């Protein structure tokens, strides 16, 4: 019943760079496959003065379970035809070198309480994502306000991603 291809997902209506910009803390997670970031995760977004947006991800990495590393990462987004819609080159700031390439999309967003994140890394046949990831970012990170919780409900399950997030830590882990 439900159209679950990404080409069909609805994204932000006219997304500003510059409101989305400073902190914002993920609250929630979908994953991919392969090594991700754990918890702790805060995102620093910015906007330089040529209308690039870049930002700046912070988190904790299970090597072991007797061993962790707080993984400071940065990105760098490259516009397209759709303004919600950007080609996120990220990497770690030790291995600069070597880089990812993801697709982020800015699925929804009220630019002061809340903001849902997507990215699909390989397609199904038929069009739905075969592995992808979404965060469910926060200004503040004690919660979301009602409305908000309304939306980011709602987002979840039109991204056919209904009860595949799991719940973040903030612990200062990371400071
Ligand atoms: O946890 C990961 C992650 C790490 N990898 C491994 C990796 C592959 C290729 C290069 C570096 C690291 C894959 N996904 N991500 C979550 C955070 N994301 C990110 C990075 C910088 C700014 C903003 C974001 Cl959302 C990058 C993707």
């Amino acid at each position: 019943e439900r159209d679950c291809r990404v080409s069909s997902f609805r994204v932000k209506e006219n997304f500003d760079k510059a409101r989305f910009s400073g902190t914002w803390y993920a609250m929630a997670k979908k994953d991919p496959e392969g090594l991700f970031l754990q918890d702790n995760i805060v995102a620093e977004f910015s906007v330089d003065e040529t209308g690039q947006m870049s930002a700046t991800a912070k988190g904790r990495v299970r090597l072991l379970n007797n061993w962790d590393v707080c993984a400071d990462m940065v990105g760098t987004f490259t516009d397209t035809e759709d303004p919600a819609k950007f080609k996120m080159k990220y990497w770690g700031v030790a291995s600069f070198l070597q880089k990812g390439n993801d697709d982020h999309w800015i699925v929804d967003t009220d630019y002061d309480t809340y903001a849902v994140q997507y990215s699909c890394r390989l397609l199904n046949l038929d069009g739905t994502c075969a592995d992808s990831y979404s965060f469910v970012f926060s200004r503040d990170p004690n919660g979301l306000p009602p409305e908000a919780q309304k939306i980011v409900r709602q987002r979840q399950e039109e991204l056919c991603l209904a009860r595949q997030y799991r719940l973040i830590v903030h612990n200062g882990y990371c400071d």
